[PDB]
């Protein structure tokens, strides 16, 4: 299954379709369950059990359309979004773009999305469904962006953690898609979330940019631990363009992902972990293909990883690859489970 995916069907499908079109397929066939963990993968972080610690990043599914699909697929948790208080259209097509030479992607979406308001609906359909998967170790994380014209940014988000807070195990503030008004912001946005009844409070994250400053991340590590934030995700695309790109595309406009960013991402973690004492948990993203890269990120101080990019390269059997090769590894190097492999690179 594995290498049909890898060798035909995928490139396949990538010779028949626009990026886009492809992954609106995708979606499509992923919400209707057209698909093809022991107790070592299992975590506790974030008030919550993960069943394995691969997740799907945001991005895949915007507006909340195959949720169910997902977990089929094998994830240990299903991140949705970004979603926007209004509905709104995003870029101008063609705005996602295959670097195969890379296993990269270059997006520059712009936050097409259904909206608050449809995407709240959707998730009310099947909002008991999810209390019994997240019991079961399959939480659901929620992430939040704003509209292109507002011009209030924290009511925007203050406006999601109204809307979708209640539907969700975890809430993402995406400040990242391609010190004090961040403090201000997050301020805000906390407030709201303790405002909201017990049984219908998630964890609330930032997502990053790997992109930053040392500056940058300092400040951000500063926030983080004064105000309680619950945990980190690291990280968004990269508006860089590390040397030795090959595709063609390579410089259009917007975000890359895939296996050039994996240790762009791997250091953005070690360091913001470093910077927190490994008190705040981190979900890590970019360039996971593999066992060894979930590791790599785990060690690094990830207490959960998430993925994207790869699914488009090597279809859904990516998910037990990783899940398999990374059991694999943790028994090689010695490792009872993930949970004593978290940050274990900064016991060295
Ligand atoms: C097509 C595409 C769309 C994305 N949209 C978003 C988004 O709406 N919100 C978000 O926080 N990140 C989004 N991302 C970033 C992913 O969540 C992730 O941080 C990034 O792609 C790195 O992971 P990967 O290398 O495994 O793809 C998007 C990524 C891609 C490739
Ligand atoms: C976002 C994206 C995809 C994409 O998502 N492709 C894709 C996928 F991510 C899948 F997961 C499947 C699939 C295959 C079989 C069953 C269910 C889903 C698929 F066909 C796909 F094209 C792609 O090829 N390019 N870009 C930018
Ligand atoms: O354009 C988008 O919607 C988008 C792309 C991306 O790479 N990251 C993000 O947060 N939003
Ligand atoms: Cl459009
Ligand atoms: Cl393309
Ligand atoms: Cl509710």
């Amino acid at each position: 299954d594995e290498r049909f995916y890898a060798e035909h069907l995928m490139p396949t499908l990538q010779g028949l379709l626009d990026p886009e079109s492809a992954h609106r397929l995708a979606v499509r066939f992923t919400s209707l369950g057209l698909l093809p963990d022991s107790d070592m993968l299992e975590v506790r972080v974030l008030g919550h059990k993960f069943r394995n610690p691969v997740g799907i990043a945001a991005g895949f599914d915007k507006h909340g359309e195959a949720v169910d699909g997902l977990y089929k697929m094998g994830f240990g948790f299903v991140e949705i979004g970004s979603v926007t208080p209004k509905p709104q259209e995003g870029n101008p097509r063609p705005r996602v773009f295959r670097l195969p030479e890379d296993q990269a992607v270059i997006n520059r979406y712009g936050f097409n999305s259904h909206g608050l308001s449809v995407v709240e609906h959707r998730l009310r359909a099947r909002q008991q469904k999810q209390a019994k998967l997240t019991e079961d170790g399959l939480p659901l994380g929620v992430n939040l962006g704003k509209n292109k014209t507002s011009v209030d940014a924290a009511e925007d988000y203050a406006e999601g953690v109204r809307v979708l807070g209640p539907l969700a195990d975890y809430l993402v503030v995406n400040v990242s898609s391609p010190k004090a008004e961040l403090r201000r912001l997050l301020t805000k946005v906390l407030q709201e979330r303790d405002g909201l009844r017990r049984v219908h409070r998630p964890a609330v994250l930032v997502k990053i940019a790997p992109d930053l400053t040392s500056q940058d991340k300092e400040d951000i590590a500063s926030v983080v631990k004064e105000l309680g934030i619950d945990g980190l995700i690291v990280t968004n695309t990269t508006v860089s363009r590390p040397a030795g790109l090959q595709g063609a595309l390579r410089s259009e406009t917007g975000g890359l992902s895939g296996k050039p960013l994996r240790d762009l991402s791997t250091q953005t973690i070690r360091e913001m972990y470093a910077l927190t004492q490994g008190r705040v948990p981190i979900i890590g993203v970019g360039g996971v293909s593999s066992g060894q890269d979930a590791l790599e990120k785990i060690r690094a101080g990830a207490s959960l990883v998430q993925l994207y990019t790869a699914l488009t390269f090597w279809g859904p059997p990516v998910v037990g690859k990783v899940k398999r090769e990374l059991e694999a590894l943790l028994k090689e190097q010695g490792f009872g489970g993930v949970t004593d492999a978290i940050g274990a690179d900064h016991r060295r």
